């Protein structure tokens, strides 16, 4: 089974909305709405990974920003580490860099249910700022 270390970032505006991308219908969790983010390169840190996933994903570049949430996830075909960074200043304004849907998301109106269910805790603890 194969194990992965990925780097998502939570993109949070002053209006208490984060940018939230959507999975292709071929991807892992197809379908599914994410936070941007992407694998852990070898010899890269997490906290490069996270400004090169969004810079790759979505066009900006996170700054000043924290860990939020690390866990681990077993899905059917594979493990997964996931580390969620919480993005509240970044150069850029996001957008679909790579094709891909995304648009702004009240935090209040995240359902987990969209997402990928690794990610239940994390929303849940967004929801609780
Ligand atoms: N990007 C992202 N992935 C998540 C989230 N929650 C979650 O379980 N995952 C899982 C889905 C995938 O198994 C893995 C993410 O890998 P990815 O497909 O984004 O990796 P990548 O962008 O580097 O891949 P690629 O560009 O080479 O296609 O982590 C999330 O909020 N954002
Ligand atoms: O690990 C993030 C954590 O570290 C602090 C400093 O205590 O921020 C540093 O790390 C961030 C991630 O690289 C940088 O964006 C930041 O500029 C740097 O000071 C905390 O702010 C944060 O919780
Ligand atoms: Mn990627
Ligand atoms: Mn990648
Ligand atoms: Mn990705």
């Amino acid at each position: 089974m194969k194990k992965l270390q990925i780097a998502v970032g939570i993109i949070r505006n002053e209006n208490n909305e984060i940018f939230i991308t959507r999975r292709a219908a071929d991807a892992h969790m197809a379908n599914k709405l994410e936070f941007p983010g992407g694998k852990i390169e070898m010899g890269e840190t997490p906290e490069q990974a996270v400004v090169r996933e969004l810079q790759e994903e979505v066009g900006i570049t996170p700054q000043h920003f924290s860990l939020f949430e690390k866990l681990e996830y077993e899905f059917p075909d594979r493990h997964i580490t996931l580390w969620f960074w919480l993005v509240e200043r970044w150069e850029g304004e996001p957008w679909g860099k790579e094709g891909q849907p995304g648009e702004w998301m009240s935090l209040v109106g995240l359902n987990a249910d969209d997402f990928p269910p690794a990610n239940e805790p994390v929303i849940a603890k967004l929801k609780r700022l």
